């Protein structure tokens, strides 16, 4: 389908029908050790050391209008992940897709958020053998569609600045294409961002390039090409959905270093992830992006990514069995 | 007191008494929400930002033979941290000492781990505006005392490398003054050791210097003198100790930039930390350190910092009423 | 003395004499291998490592009014300097200084720049032995005072910028306590300064500090406090004479990283450098500096550190036998 | 051609030809201000800004059996640094390669190392305008090749390390693909490689992953594929004849990160530059690289660059009209 209107207002209609329900899962649905909880009242162990160490990763795929989108790509993503942290997926995929989709079902939420979470378990690291912590736990949950930035923003664009307090924690230290949780610098970054009156702030790797912010890639566009950092951020499946876009709506997509510089040569400006979408940026630093307004490829590039939801390349449509 | 041999076999008769506990709480016990449960059965929010975002700090004092050593110097650090990420302490000092103090003396466990988590709370700091996010939610417990390096390996000291395929996560991306549970690179670097045949990892900064390792502050002893770290590091209490004790003992101690060669031409080295004192560390990168034997200063260190513990400037014993 | 009227006007003075001067060396003298040379007539061996690898340390004293300033501070640093570089000046002490004051007494330069540089020589590093490294060679000239800031611009101060295109070289690489002439990065934050309007750029170290700009130190002012980066940076002798002053004048100065924020915060701003003295910043990133005004704590600093020109001990006189 | 026995006994029989020369030019000649002159007699203006600042860049192409090699791309690569540092070469093309060729002709050496350097010239950068910047200065010379690796070494192979007190300087800081003479952390290296009984220095990036040398790129080979670092190093020319004698030979080669555990886990290791071209590496940190001995990919690699220099594609032949 894809435009604004068209997209925001199906949302619209959705969300009623959800702020309505009595099912005490609409609030959103937690899977802890084989059982269903609702997601306010979901406990986990206080000696998880995905708590006590923030030992894990993560992933959160989407359902939109009743549909996963691009599922298989984060069950892939995080399974990668854990490879790297020598993690391994708890469940098998048939049993976690059942799971999901049964949660989702039983929730009765059409836009959703849903995330996977796998812990090293309750044997830490520290003092272990290699085969004492192979025993690592899932934790599932969905929860209704959460923006980064609301609908009615998208229109008119957010208030972006280059973080000058803080950078990005580099590969050497932790890998950021490892999907994580220990977002110490994207909360100082987001703290930095409030301070100086801005809404999202973008991290630069301490050698003067653009990487990404908190929850979220940044995508620039300039003279008819966009650009987007290769180093320094997670693989976003968004940022996957953009390079795809890109190529389909026919323009020029480059993933390379972006030094920081170029952010404020921008012709466009937006970021991208899946709590959101494709989310334009006009004002910088307290400067308009060019003319400050939403921007041209910026706006081909959201219809088309909202198109692919409805395609079978890249989604399925949950029964919601109602 | 203060020899090896006094010092553990006090340790060792106290735990064949823990060890025959029937107590339900002498495996350790936790305080959530005003009430304590048993270590191994406490929960969490599965909400809660600390598990979320690992939007936490924490603190670890210790009890030693019924006596809290350096509690104040634990709060007062854990106070500041907070400070720095704009959390606080949700119970006032009064009443997390009496706490911490009726959960030690339930317990009965006399060498006790005591940690204190503080958390920004349910409301993620992303999208939300600063005066929604001064809920912030305390988890406090006790266990039986940790070794990062048990009391028979103290005698011949430890196995250590300098991580090769990691590095200290920067200060301009999270402050390690600020105790954190963030422990991305630490797991890094103690997987690399376990790799290499060895059991601690010292990690640099990325810039050819020492920093500190999984859970310890890093004392390199050379010609008399001691040498630690100033930046890239925690501020340890036990460090802190270390200090106060070679000005006692009457040796030069210089809290400064160390680059790292100056690890493979130290006379001795140790590691410090609340989970398990002064550790000494006597091969490097599979050569030994010097003699491969623990060092005179060395010794000299452990022996006053475990008399400390007894010494009313820096301890106070808890009443078990039993 | 010291007042900005006062010191200038003698300058004035001693500069318009030699603007007259018909002394073929009045423009400057070099020694090179043992003879004097007027300065643009100067030249070296083209096979010098100080070229061909910039591979080399230097320093620059200064005459004022006809009085060395801090001479042996001066050559202090450039005997440490040789030494971490494995250098070693290939003239004794008292030959050195004898040659300086003969090359200034004959040029009748009364405020003069004064430079000397060491390098490797004729033989590089790459595939020698180091007994084969030893010869190493002298160029020493002397040339009129040169400013980084013009006399009339420190009533009113100048412009900055922080350099986000670009970050100091780290420790790690090249150690900024010894001067070098490997100025890649301090260059490209000339360029960036000019093309933002400026004329000063603030390099940080890439991990959000603050370390020195283009040929000087930089010192924040805050609630009557001096603050100025320990790490990253030319452990100048003018800071070192920022530090005497403030003792002197009365105020406390801090020597330690400066998070490159407090540049944002700073009541006053100044630089120092030998080639300028006391250089206020009153427009930082195109904004003023508080009220855009030379500040009253940099106006007492700048009085005591030309004061400290006439005093014996900071400074000598130079016979000119004219 | 292409086996080291055949390449090694022509360039001896040259040799031996240019070591009874009575040419004056045989040990090297310079080109200064349009005048050639030998390279032992050359001298440069002591003002020039590339010895003051270091304030250049410069290529080294060279000549191999009276053959240019690669000569167009070292002068696009040149074309480019210059771009970067907003400098431009003083003369056009047609009269930089008719000065070369000339300057090798009357020097009768068939094989050269032939360097081009362009300096910022005799105005400095700090306190000019742009266009007060324009008047750069170029200086070439040639003289007899040079071996980072001697023949007979590259038979058997080098001993190299991984520098770890010193890093290579960071793009943000000097971008090393502007080939430039600011050494300041290769020397370190090359000292730190001698203090630690090897020859050729290996530096990281700080953040774990593999760069350069001291005058060469570094190629691993594992498991059959073909390895090099794509950033924080020179585009080497000799690099990319690798890369295209990788295809030729039908390997892959992948231009990607590093990390620097690679290095202690590749089958087969060489560094390759203009100055030596293809130069084993047996021995890292004091084990041998698999078996020790030279492996067979890098002798693929290794006759096919040579025999490159013989090819038209690749290579034009000099007319020394003797
Ligand atoms: C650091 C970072 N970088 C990029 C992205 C975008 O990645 P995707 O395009 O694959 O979504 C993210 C997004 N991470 C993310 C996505 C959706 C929900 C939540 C949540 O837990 O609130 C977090 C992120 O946290
Ligand atoms: C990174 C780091 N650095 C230094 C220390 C030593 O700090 P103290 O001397 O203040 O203890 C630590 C120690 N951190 C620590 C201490 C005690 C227990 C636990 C635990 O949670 O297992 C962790 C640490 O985790
Ligand atoms: C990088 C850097 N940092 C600080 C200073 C100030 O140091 P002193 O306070 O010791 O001068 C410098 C100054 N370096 C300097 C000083 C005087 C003349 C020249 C020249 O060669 O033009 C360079 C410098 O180049
Ligand atoms: C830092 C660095 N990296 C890589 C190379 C290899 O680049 P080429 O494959 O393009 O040559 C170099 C080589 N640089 C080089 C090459 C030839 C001679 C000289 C000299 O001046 O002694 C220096 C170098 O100095």
């Amino acid at each position: 389908m894809a435009t604004m209107d068209k997209v925001f207002a199906g949302y619209a209609e959705r969300q009623a029908v959800l702020e309505a329900s009595k099912n005490p899962l609409a609030k959103g649905v937690a899977w802890i050790q084989g059982e269903l909880v609702p997601l306010h009242e979901a406990r986990i162990p206080l000696l998880d050391q995905g708590f006590m160490h923030s030992d894990l990763t993560y992933d959160v795929p989407s359902v939109w209008d009743g549909r996963f989108f691009r599922l298989e790509d984060h069950l892939n993503r995080l399974e990668a992940s854990c490879k790297k942290m020598r993690l391994r997926m708890p469940l098998p995929r048939e049993e976690v897709i059942k799971t999901l989709v049964d949660m989702v079902a039983k929730s009765g939420i059409r836009d959703a958020f849903v995330e996977l979470i796998v812990t090293r378990g309750l044997t830490g690291v520290r003092g272990a053998k290699p085969e004492e912590l192979l025993n690592n736990n899932l934790y599932m949950f969905i929860q209704p569609y959460v923006w980064v930035m609301d609908p009615d923003v998208q229109y008119t664009g957010g208030r972006a600045i280059v973080a000058r307090t803080v950078r990005r924690v580099p590969p050497g230290s932790i890998d950021p294409t490892i999907k994580n949780l220990q977002w110490g610098d994207l909360v100082r970054g987001l703290f930095e961002a409030n301070d100086r009156g801005a809404t999202y702030p973008f991290l630069t790797d301490g050698d003067a390039n653009l990487t990404e912010g908190s929850g979220f890639n940044v995508v620039l566009i300039k003279d008819g090409v966009l650009y987007t950092p290769d180093r320094g951020v997670l693989q976003g499946i968004t940022r996957k959905s953009v390079i795809d876009a890109a190529r389909s709506c026919g323009y020029e997509i480059r993933v390379e270093h972006v030094p920081i510089e170029a952010t404020y040569q921008a012709d466009e400006i937006l970021m991208c992830t899946t709590a959101g979408g494709i989310m334009p940026i006009t004002t910088l630093d307290d400067k308009p992006v060019k003319d400050g307004k939403v921007g041209p490829i910026t706006k081909a590039i959201w219809d088309r990514y909202w198109a692919m939801h409805w395609e079978d390349e890249f989604s399925f449509k949950i029964n919601y069995l109602e």
